[PDB]
C-alpha cells in the first residue's frame, strides 16, 4: 500500500491507500521543509505521523508527499526525514502542493489548477508537469482571494466603519477581540496569516450582506486577473482546490462566469484525486 | 530656549528654538516609547540627542516631544528618559505625533489634521485637543495612502504583470532586487513597513504612467473614505502633513476636490508650525 500526504499552511492530510482504495486517513499538522528544518519536523514525523500509521508501517511500499514549501531545493530534506520514518520504503517522492492539486484536478490532461485556501496559488498544467506558475507573493503582497487576504480586507473595512452598523460589534464579540488585540496578533504574533484566515466562517455566513459579498467578489476577480488571465488560455477550464474555493464556490462561479471563463471543477481536498492518480500513474 | 522633537516611523526631527526663531536643527532617528523600552532609547537620547544639542544644553528651559507611539500610557516613560537627559529642565511634555501635526497645521482652530508618510493617520481637532481619531491599523490592515501601503500595492501589481512591459525589470534592477528578496524582506525581515515605504521615489517619478497614477489616486481616495468622511464635517478644510502628502500633493488635491472636499494645507514637516505654536502657546 501507499502513503499520501498533502500539507498546507495549517495542517497535513494523510491517507494510506491500496489500489485506488483508502484504508487509512490521518490528520496531523504543519510539515514544511522551507519553513521548518531537519529535526523540528523530524519530531512531527515520528510523534504525529508514525503513531497514526503505526501498524501497516511495513506495508508502505511508497510514499508521495505534497506540500507548500517543498521547493525543488528543500524537498530532498523532507525526503530524508520521511525515508528515516520508513527506512524500508521503496519509493519516496516529495513535491509541491500546487503540483498535487493539478494532478488531482487535471489528472493527466492540460489545464489551469488553482488553490484557494489560507493562501492562493495557480499554475498552468500541460498534463504531466507544471509549465507556468505565478508566485502568490503571500498574504501581504498577493495571495488574492485567499482566506488570509479576505480576512485582512474584511476586518480592515469592518474596523473603519465600512460595514453595516453593528456588524463590527457582532464580529468583535463573537471572537472576544478588540482593535488592539487584532493589531497585536497581526503585527506582533507568529503566523499572522493563519490568524487572519481564521475569520472566514464569519464572512461566509454573512454573504447575504452587500458589502461582504462585493468584498469577496472583488478579491476573487482580482485573483483571476493577476493570476489566471496572464496564462492566455481561456480555452482551458479553471480547476480549483481549497477550503475557500469550496466554501465560496457559488461566488467563485459568478466571478469566473462574469469574466467569460469556464469553471472546470472545485473541490475542498485533492485527496480523492491523488488517490486515483497514484493508482493509475504508478511510475 | 526650547527643544522641539517630532518623531516618526523612520527618524526624529529636532529643533532648538528661541522666541519663535530656530537656533538649532538636529537629525536623529527612532525614539518611540511603545515600540522601544527604557534603556534601548535611553541610549539614543545621550548618544544622538545630547551630542547634537551639547552646548546650550543648559539653556533648555522646556522640551516638547511629539512622536508616534507616545500613547498616554507609555508617554511618561520617555518623559523620564528625557528628564534624565536635561535634569535641570523646567517643563517636559510628551505627546503623540498626530497632536503635533494638528497643532502645527490647525494652530488653535477647529479642523481635521492628517498624516501621510510611512504610515497614515487622521484626527478631528477642536482647536486645543483631539476630539476624534480613526486608528490607522498599520500597513497591513489600514494606513491607507501611506507610503508603506502605496509600496505594497505597487510592487504587488508590478510583480503580477499589471504594469507596462519593462517597468518591473526597470524597478527590480534599480534596487537590485528579485522577487525572492522582496518576499524575504517583507515577511522575514524587521520593519517591513519601512522597506515597503522606501520605494516611493520610484512611484512618484512614474506618475506619468496611468496604472501608477490611478494606483496612488485610489489609495488616497480610500484614505479619505475610511479616515475622513466618518468625521461628518466636510465644512472643515483638510490639513495634511508628511513626505507622501507633500511628494504627491498634486494627486492629493485632485482626489480631495473630486470628493467635494476642500484642501486646507499640505506641508512636509510640522516643525515650522510647532515652533510658532510653542511661541504663542507657552502654557
Amino acid at each position: 500500500m501507499i502513503l499520501i500526504g498533502d500539507s498546507g499552511s495549517t495542517k497535513t492530510d494523510w491517507c494510506i491507500a491500496k489500489e485506488g482504495k483508502s484504508l487509512g486517513r490521518f490528520q496531523t499538522s504543519g510539515i514544511n521543509p522551507f519553513q521548518q528544518d531537519r529535526n523540528e519536523i523530524d519530531t512531527a514525523l515520528r510523534s504525529e505521523v508514525l503513531p497514526a500509521i503505526g501498524q501497516k508501517a511495513s506495508s508502505i511500499r511508497a510514499v508521495y508527499f505534497y506540500g507548500a514549501g517543498c521547493t525543488p531545493a528543500k524537498a530532498p530534506m523532507l525526503n530524508e526525514a520521511l525515508d528515516s520514518m520508513l527506512p524500508h520504503c521503496d519509493r519516496i517522492e516529495v513535491a509541491g502542493d500546487m503540483l498535487g492539486a493539478a494532478r488531482a484536478l487535471c489528472g493527466d490532461s492540460e489545464g489551469i489548477a488553482c488553490i484557494l485556501g489560507t493562501g492562493s496559488n495557480s499554475c498552468l498544467f500541460d498534463g504531466r508537469e507544471i509549465k507556468a506558475n505565478v508566485s502568490p507573493l503571500g498574504y501581504i503582497l498577493g495571495d488574492e482571494g485567499s482566506g488570509a487576504v479576505l480576512g485582512r480586507l474584511f476586518i480592515g473595512s469592518l474596523l473603519k466603519g465600512q460595514m453595516p452598523e453593528g456588524l463590527c460589534e457582532a464580529f468583535l464579540q463573537e471572537y472576544g477581540l478588540t482593535s488592539a488585540d487584532i493589531i497585536e496578533s497581526v503585527y506582533r504574533k507568529p503566523f499572522p496569516n493563519r490568524f487572519l484566515a481564521g475569520f472566514s466562517p464569519f464572512i461566509a455566513q454573512h454573504l447575504d450582506i452587500p458589502a461582504v459579498y462585493s468584498l469577496v467578489q472583488n478579491s476573487f476577480d482580482d485573483f483571476l486577473v493577476r493570476n489566471v488571465l496572464r496564462y492566455n488560455r481561456p480555452d482551458l477550464p479553471l480547476h480549483f482546490i481549497g477550503s475557500v474555493a469550496f466554501h465560496y464556490r457559488e461566488v467563485l462561479s459568478s466571478v469566473i462566469k462574469k469574466r467569460g471563463l469556464t469553471l472546470g471543477s472545485v473541490l475542498q481536498s485533492p485527496m480523492e484525486g491523488l488517490i486515483q492518480y497514484h493508482h493509475n500513474n504508478h511510475v
